[PDB]
């Protein structure tokens, strides 16, 4: 019935399980957020501002606790986990003191009139999130909207719905009036009624192309406005004139962050000639030194994959690819455990017409491709049905500026892999979504801006 | 077979039929338009900015052909036809006066790096308009899309393909490069193609709630970004304070501009108590002083409904308000003629569950309903699914302001009706849609916020 389950990769084994919610709770819970979004339209977002930084507070306080239980659910390092909590109480942080001033009036000049726009907020928002950043996909939404007045109905990953309950209890008990974010365990069926309720306004989105059509394709059918943040494959451009300690201290996570399940991941490592062999050098180097174990270990800098269906979808895709036609240039020795590792591998020579080639690949797997020169870099870049973020890496920064322009993606770091912050955008183009979350796009997404305009003058 | 056919609703005949295109036809425009986009990418804004003034021209000098086309498909009176040529002419020479300024980058605020964001264009759009504003509504897309560098695919109503193809021509002929906006009389199902074609990146709709819902969920099952501008049954707030002369001069056209078929029409008067019957004998010495005939007549102030089936479904809609408890206050007499032709009523007593009192009413049929204070007022306004425009006349100002700014809408002018222009935002929350056309939000509809930032320091 359910699919919400609690399944650790490390042991494979499975210490918690979620029923799906009855129909009275979920009209409960709509009702709540409804109330309460009503409620708001009558107090300042600064009123909120406070209440949203004891909860980046709440949520340092209990950084140990959300890391682990992220990491006993899909198996992320708890460094990383650890480092994501800092991330959203900077992210809560942000929005806290910069929020209620970017939702002041605009006025709008006008001979028509005395004209300006309020940014209101406009009702629930149902929020969909991946188990890759289970803490920070929330957070990103949450935020900003809590700011705004638009209370937020989580559908959180089958695979995180032990930290999803964490995080909305911390929430509520930090300050957040209830109905604020209240975690769900629906079915599609049950996510596709609410998203059809009146009092749902907005449909935000992070997570698998599969999931997003189906997820957006009902926003859609119901005429609700949806961001659709999905996966990426990322060119990950090397320039002739890279400099070398750059090149190198990049490459550490490039692509091993996270074990790869990052949708920013550099995905498609694209070379110029001269420093093919270089990268090729260096990520064996990285892949080779890396340390298999409990992801819950200091030592371990190689964590198993989030689950072991996901590390079977892998060796899948690998193979295809492998069969197609793309070379092994290095793999991982071979894991003894009943874990879902997967072993970080390198691949060549990965044709166009390679079923992988132009597919997202979530896993420690280097795709390295070698071009002639910047116009070739980038038209590989752009032969892409995808279009998240991408780095360019080269010393001559003007250069790197007017490459970065040319790449049909959302966001480009150059000399350094992807990144993210409150003050930043994130999103893409494409079939990895659009939209923009963080930043002041991001607090916009789901705000009625009313205009008003005063015309007695005329009349 | 096709539907797309001109229908003069003053004579009732038909005078022009337009087949579907066939799969080849659809390819290849396609195919074009894609084209321009890629010329495009390496063309800075400005340099179609003076093409965009031509056509600014060119609008003005086929002003009453234009006009005529109009008037000649859908009834709208020639002198409502040519205003809104003056007022395309402007949205067109507004955005070639400040469209290539506001694409310009923008610098991010980061400690991180040197962060800033490009506007970008993102690809083909395709965009499907209504009947009601023939020109406008292609307009309101074309000019700001054209400037970012944003192809156009367009398909509109079926009963306006003459004026589709005259605009189209046109703007070609005026210096537009083809492909910049190819309009087409695409079958639903070819319309659902094109959508799924990757080429294609961007959805607009103006329109229906039905035709929305089918095209949005379309975009979204395909994960295309849209905005949706649908109708809308906004509240005309009469205040206690409203300036009798204001009032007056505003309701000569509130309800029965371009036959009341305007999504911003003021369909739901909202009248305190003590200025009731002032508003009310108002309205009907506007309505019965209206005169009947050909819509290119300059005598002529009340037209035909755009076509037979439109009067027929606006009858139908009228007797099931009046079946269900709605009283005629006054309507206008019987009026002999073949055309399509409606006449004015004045409708009262509309409670909660008439079958009316939440849909949109597209025609000459004022809805008037009696109000205790601001609270009842403003509770009335928002007891609606929609939320695109409203109105408050009263004259206190900063009275007017807080009431316009506690209704659930997308716009509210004080003292004054529906308003347009380059510079001001246009569109709606809940049922009326989602996303802004016009100023500067809807320029940023369909652009790709490039995010690039060096973070050479940190690496």
């Amino acid at each position: 019935m359910s699919k919400y389950q609690s399944v650790n990769p490390y042991t494979n084994e499975a210490f918690a399980s979620y029923d799906n919610p009855t129909s009275k709770q979920i009209d409960e819970a709509i009702n709540l957020a409804h109330a309460l979004y009503k409620k708001w339209r009558h107090e300042e977002p600064a009123s909120r501002a406070e209440i949203l930084h004891d909860i980046a507070n709440a949520l340092k306080e209990h950084e140990d606790e959300l890391a682990k239980m992220m990491t006993l659910e899909m198996g992320k390092l708890l460094s990383e986990s650890k480092e994501e909590v800092e991330l959203c109480v900077s992210i809560c942080n942000y929005y806290a003191d910069h929020g209620p001033e970017m939702l002041k009036p605009t006025k709008l000049n006008s001979d028509l009139g005395n004209a300006y726009y309020l940014k209101q907020s406009t009702g629930v928002i149902m929020a969909c999130e991946p188990w890759n950043f289970p803490l920070y996909q929330v957070i990103r939404v949450f935020a900003p909207n809590f700011i705004v007045g638009n209370p937020i109905l989580l559908k959180h990953a089958h695979n995180v719905p032990g930290s999803a309950a964490l995080t909305a209890k911390i929430i509520k008990r930090a300050g957040a009036p209830e109905g604020s974010l209240i975690n769900l365990y629906p079915s599609y069926d049950q996510l596709a009624d609410i998203i059809a309720d009146p009092r749902i306004q907005g449909v935000a989105l992070t997570g698998s192309e599969r999931g997003g059509s189906a997820v957006a394709e009902a926003a859609g059918k119901n005429l609700k406005k949806s961001t659709m943040e999905l996966g990426g494959n990322d060119a990950f451009i090397v320039l002739d004139d890279a400099d070398p300690q750059v090149l190198r201290n990049v490459l550490n996570d490039a692509r091993t962050y996270n074990d790869g399940q990052v949708c920013t991941s550099s995905k498609r490592i694209i070379v110029e000639k001269s420093r093919y062999d270089e990268v090729l050098h260096e990520l064996k180097n990285v892949f080779s030194n890396l340390k298999a174990g409990d992801p819950l270990e200091a030592d371990t800098t190689l964590p198993p994959m989030n689950s072991e269906k996901a590390k079977e979808k892998l060796e899948a895709q690998v193979k295809e690819a492998i069969d197609a036609g793309a070379k092994v240039f290095y793999q991982y020795p071979e894991i003894d455990s009943k874990g879902a590792f997967f072993r970080p591998t390198i691949l060549t020579d990965i044709a166009k017409d390679n079923p992988v080639f132009d597919k997202e690949v979530f896993g420690p797997i280097a795709e390295v491709f070698v071009v002639e020169d910047d116009n070739a870099a980038i038209q590989l870049a752009n032969d892409s049905s995808y279009g998240l973020g991408s780095s360019v890496i080269g010393s001559d920064i003007d250069r790197a500026k007017k490459v970065s322009a040319q790449i049909e993606t959302g966001m480009t770091v150059i000399n350094g892999r992807w990144i993210t912050s409150g003050e930043l955008p994130f999103g893409g183009i494409k079939k990895s979504g659009y939209g923009r979350e963080l930043s002041g796009l991001g607090l916009m997404a789901f705000v009625n801006e009313h205009l008003v305009i005063d015309v007695t003058k005329n009349n």
